[PDB]
């Protein structure tokens, strides 16, 4: 229990108020309440901006000074941004406070403490009562019940067998394990047969309260806590929505759990193709892919569904946002798909914070709107561990019921089919606390912190880019707008010169406009897509604004190796693109480190420093070629390779043509089960059907799915696989990833169906 | 670091050895080695039998006394039962030890310390070196690498977003959560992109070492660590083994994950029917269900598979052991199924310790044998959290390759289809430590402890039963043999009079013999099934040895309520049967508590104590009937109800006839998805097809599966559902469980397919 | 919380049982359980006949001596004359206690603690659980509810006007009165 006392000057002689506050602090310390005494609102504000728990605020000001009134109001607002219901007492002389009494006072003051004419014991008692009341309401339901039940230690005569961790403390290695992870983790592993807590699978007890609380917070009709991640969430939604006799509309930018759902249901998929830019970044699906005309055309043109043109699709999935931070206008996406569909799924695995900041308004699924009765059913999956604060495997399904909805009894069968009968309640508790951290003021506060951090990085990097440009030198630039426009005053700004409050407030400063050249998605409509500020992509020099390589450049593979040397592992990478993630776990000013690292690269790139010094782990790959060589030399070699072979056009040709579909993904997987499959070298893939999916990095989205044909000798897909293999052979240590291929003798094998 | 010094009398004047040991202990304490000095081998043995970590043993004995030689050998053997590689130094006079030098000395002594003629600093240095060597090899691979990597604190620029728990410490509730679960849990939640550790899904790094270590320990060819539990394990094995065009042989005693696998694969099931006894305990499948003749008959008689008689089954599943502790002779089961099958699955979810004690020899899947080349493929799933020491959701798949095996590339597709892309590494580390605790001597030691504990409970309860019988009074008896026979000496014993070493050593003391009356599985072959000692069932009085109720009795529902009042929640329960579980988390002598509780019941049952005092939570259900009433009165009412309605014959008729099968489980689930289903009252189930499974408790195994018909007006299955509903209405607070039914207005609804 | 450990001679060499009981007493003192160790049933009986609250009895005897069996039975009966539901654990070697197992043992023994072959931490946990169970059932209903509600200190807006004794502490004579009779008397005047 900690109380913060912020008082400046309450008496004309500071002795009186100082001694009164001292007596109060002494009484509070006697009732076991730590106290922090501060004499200025600036220092009190700085103390509040540290992540210290404050259980009560007692403040007192001049009461005749409007400046200190504003400072105190700002203090209390800052306090309640993240510590929302902390009690606030006014420390004051009686009459100065009673002449200042009004509604504005009572909107922020909870209690009065006439410090100059009252017993400090009485005030301390009232402070302690307020603190206890505050702390009794602080935890979310499931966490509260688990913390209460963790005090129960007796041997139950049922599983789990470790019995609150007692089983581990019987061998020495088990004792090390138990001491490392601590007692409480094992004391909360209680099993589903305690009525004091409930059960996840029945949705009862504190688990029902948790899911109702999360539905309230995230704006859904129903919510489901999942302990198998968004893989399991997507898998159960697809299992509930579609059957073997259905046709479904799939974002071609889909996670592999989407094709797992297609295999487990057997439905016949139709694909919406996303767009690319010159950097190989996958962008949004355009509206001309989503119109009812386009969907009926796609269905009628599919060798598997051309006998289903009279049939309504049972499911559609759209990934929002994309891996590269592109957010759809979900209102418009829903309005387009409402012309063909009753169920729309938004795989918002990276996009769970979006509801809790006005910058993302209209660009997410569960919106604060007036809801029509003729709306389709909306599903949204959040991976609570990716960008919210939760342990791995925690996830949420959110359901907003509309047309052709799935009631609870029908949905729970799919829910149970993809779950476990013994869930780990630590994962459920992490979902509960993650939903709690976004509730109220704290969601806005945390998303604001992250967005301001990312905007600082972006503006600083753009500034350095311009500054090296004036020196006629190269540097890394962020992938965002160059010029922003304040809509209120109409004034234009360089991005690095814009006010941070404009960029944090104004959503149009992040929209991809069809007249701007930065995003590179040619022919995109306006007010269709948006850039998520916290997915920060930086662009290495070397690509021209028209789509062809420049005379010189620096490939992102080398910079990625440099970063990996320093422990900085990027999420996404292309030829000239590196994506960094700012999460709510980041601390303030950390991005400076990243800036520093990039600057170091430039120096060691200009001095052509020997690879043996800077990157010994790269020389360890092929010492015959990477020894004896410098950083700028390897960079120039990579860039010459890119000029000669140009894999970017290869990627565009492989991803602008969809492969020929031969069978559904379920039929290809069942060829795997029937042992009718075989590994095939890339040079022999002509006319062969893929038995599993091929996902090359870049672009990181699947090139072929199960049951699709590789094509002719002139097929772009085999050419792109060859390009990746050729890179991997030319530059050891800089090999690409390709999910779905085995790599034997540095050479790719794909498991294809036997003829 | 702790060293145990056990010395008795090394010099003719104890002053010399006492002062030498004191100087040694002082040097060890100077190098930060805690010391425990003991002067007798009995006290040293008692110290070793506490769960204290000992890093080094230094002992010294008379060296001319054979009695102390035996005591010291026993001391070191006891030490190495659970602390297997602890260094042992001999403290001795040089010449007395050199005249005693031989192979037997060196088999237990690791180092010499001539304590009477050497510097204590030298001995302390060698002790510290041995301790460091011992502790460097103590942890299993994955746990070792996670503990090393948990020291790395920097912000990675990738998921999980909480960043080692930093994200939680930003709201006050998050800080409470973080302090409750501790820092290390969140520091090990690192994500799959750290090459220092590896990844679960690729089976690389420390994860490959972990799975190879577990395959070594559990006796498999390959092992797979699973973070979705045995639900996920069963689901992936079934997904890998069978396809929609297959026929499969299913133990009718199957977990609901088995039918989930049937729904996800679409295969056509054929059922092996298990046996019951008079207590409603489900027993083994008899060999006459497993012969190739019986399987071909079952296939030819099935409305779904009668067009597949020319086809070999692709999968069979057997649950071993059963929920009630019945273990099959898995050698004979494998030999029977090898006549029809290439793949056999043992769902050993409750039976993971079986390899590590000779009492279970030949009664589990992964046996130490000479392996033929013509053997079928064997799968075994262990739920590592049920009876081993692991967190919930931890599980193992074990594969022993044989005929028609599934190679790694084909199996990994099914593995990935039912997993998550972001596994929680705490679960994997718990698998690793659970496999470590069973390796070497410690597996035998721990299983011995548990089995001796359960045998003490059994013999004490049988003793009390006989003792109340001599008083011509009733009591609870354990469900095991009444008379055991020592095969060596041929001598017969009452169970409570047999030596504990006989019962722990001799496997025939637990086999169900067809001439004995205790087990009640009439017409069982001999040496086919076995009783697992640690699944301890107690029998309430009231059932006769021929199958009909006695004149008086005590129903187990009332005793179960009594136990639940005291925090003792049984795993299994029937009309007269209550099953308690002894796990490796139990402590020694705990079963006495249980005995005490039962005795209390008897007193309060004989004094007919008012329900208001003893069981107020039962009166809270229906105060109008359960107030004003006593314990023996409610017991007599329940027993009269059982006499009048006799639900045991109802259970036998419902489970001796299989329901008519109309469609595969996948087709019924897809009727659920197509919204072609509806809730139906029990009184209207005639001719209706079940859309999901109905699992009544008792017996706890499914009565109908998806796609099966409830039958005529005279169907035993509707009659048994009515019996359960009638009990539930007659005795509020004592309601049965029935998975698959909704309970609206105290009345059962089953979701059936629409006609 | 106080546990009484009365043991006389459990091993042929008293060192073993003495060190085991010492480790147990240390664990109990670590979980905030005061311990009183006595080596004879006469002194244990004299200790029980003082009005000291005993929350758990852990005893161990020779197990082959009928005289000490009678002394221990007399000890436990004396304990339960005024402290009726105090938990009693038997401290024993496993086999000596299992050969002595019968109804008469279980009529007075509530728990077993195999002191010579078990962790003292496990036994201490079970002792603490038994003590907590015993103390949760000790008070009669009205006294239990008043003691619970006396922790509630807030100003109610109704009589009595002294408001849990706060009214008295406003004059010096009232403060003397309040200190003399103590806070709880006025906190229960609700």
């Amino acid at each position: 229990m900690r109380a913060l006392i912020v008082y400046t000057e309450l008496t004309d002689k500071d002795s009186v108020i100082s001694h009164a506050v001292a007596r109060l602090a002494s009484e509070l310390n006697d009732e076991h309440v730590e106290t922090v005494i501060i004499r200025d609102f600036e220092d009190g504000l700085a103390y509040i901006r540290s992540n210290t728990s404050i259980d009560c605020l007692l403040y007192g000001r001049d009461m005749s000074d409007r400046d200190e009134q504003i400072q105190a109001h700002r203090l209390i607002t800052q306090l309640h941004r993240r510590q929302e219901d902390v009690p606030v007492f006014l420390l004051s002389d009686r009459e100065e406070a009673l002449v200042a009494f009004d509604r504005n006072m009572m909107e922020q003051v909870d209690e009065f403490a006439w410090i100059l004419e009252d017993s400090a014991d009485f005030i301390a008692g009232r402070v302690l009562a307020a603190i206890q009341r505050y702390r009794s309401q602080l935890l979310p339901p499931l966490m509260k019940s688990l913390i209460k039940y963790s005090d129960v230690h007796e041997y139950s005569w049922a599983a789990p067998g470790h019995q609150g961790g007692v089983g581990f403390t019987k061998t020495p290695a088990g004792r090390i394990y138990h001491d490392f992870f601590g007692e409480n983790l094992f004391r909360t592993d209680i099993g589903i047969e305690r009525v004091a807590v409930g059960s996840l699978l029945d949705h009862t007890g504190a688990f029902g309260e948790c899911e109702k609380n999360a539905a309230r917070i995230f704006g859904a009709d129903q919510s489901y806590s999942v302990v198998v991640g968004t893989s399991g969430s997507n898998r159960t939604i697809m299992q509930a929505c579609m059957t073997d006799d259905d046709v479904v509309v799939i974002d071609r930018n889909c996670h592999k759990s989407i094709e797992q759902g297609l295999i487990l249901t057997g439905a016949k998929p139709v694909y919406m193709i996303p767009s690319r830019n010159r950097y190989g970044i996958i962008g949004p699906i355009y509206p001309k892919e989503m119109t009812p005309d386009a969907i009926k055309f796609k269905i009628a043109a599919n060798p598997l569904t051309k006998g289903k043109v009279k049939q309504k699709p049972a499911y559609s999935v759209v990934t929002n946002c994309t891996y590269d931070g592109v957010c759809y206008n979900a209102r418009k996406v829903q309005d387009l798909l409402d012309g063909s569909l009753d169920r729309i799924h938004f795989d918002e695995a990276w996009y769970g914070y979006a509801r809790f900041n006005p910058l993302y308004r209209n660009h997410f699924a569960m919106r604060d709107e007036e809801r029509t009765e003729n709306e389709p059913t909306i599903f949204a999956t959040h991976s609570t561990h990716k960008l919210l604060n939760a342990l791995s495997q925690a996830s949420f399904i959110h359901v907003r019921n509309g047309r052709n909805a799935i009631d609870f009894n029908r949905f729970n069968q799919a829910y149970l089919m993809h779950s476990t009968t013994s869930p780990l309640y630590a994962i459920c508790a992490s979902n509960d606390i993650a939903a709690d951290m976004m509730d109220g003021n704290s969601g806005r506060s945390l998303t604001d912190e992250v967005i301001r951090e990312s905007i600082d990085f972006r503006q600083s990097l753009a500034y350095l880019y311009k500054e090296f440009l004036n020196d006629d030198e190269w540097f890394f630039k962020p992938w965002n707008q160059e010029m922003v426009k304040d809509p209120a005053t109409g004034k234009r700004y360089a991005f690095e010169d814009a006010p941070v409050e404009l960029l944090m407030r104004e959503q149009s400063c992040w929209v991809m406009h069809p007249e701007d050249k930065w995003h590179g998605f040619n022919d995109i409509p306006d007010n269709w897509a948006m850039l998520d500020p916290i997915k920060v992509s930086i662009l290495a020099p070397g690509m021209g604004d028209d789509g062809k390589l420049l005379d010189t450049g620096v490939p992102a593979a080398l910079v990625t190796a440099w970063l990996n040397h320093y422990g900085i592992v990027p999420t996404r990478t292309t030829d000239f693109q590196i994506m960094f993630l700012f999460s709510m776990g980041i601390t303030k000013g950390k991005w400076g480190t990243l800036v520093n690292t990039l600057l170091s690269f430039k120096r060691h790139y200009d001095n052509n420093t020997a690879l043996k010094k800077v990157l010994p782990e790269v020389v360890a790959s092929a010492p015959e070629i990477y020894g004896e060589m410098g950083l700028r030399d390897l960079g120039d070699k990579m860039f010459a390779y890119l000029q000669k072979n140009n894999p970017g056009a290869r990627l565009n040709q492989a991803y602008s043509q969809l492969p020929q579909v031969m069978m559904t993904p379920r039929d290809a997987y069942q060829q795997i089960v029937a042992n009718r499959v075989e590994a095939v070298p890339v040079d022999q893939l002509m006319g062969r059907v893929a038995a599993n999916s091929i996902i090359p990095y870049p672009p990181g989205i699947p090139m072929l799915l199960s049951g699709e044909n590789f094509g002719d000798e002139n097929s772009p897909h085999i050419h792109y696989l060859r390009s990746l293999q050729a890179w991997d052979s030319e530059f050891p240590g800089f090999e690409h990833e390709t999910e779905g291929t085995e790599i034997i003798d540095g050479q790719y094998y794909v498991m294809c169906v036997k003829t």
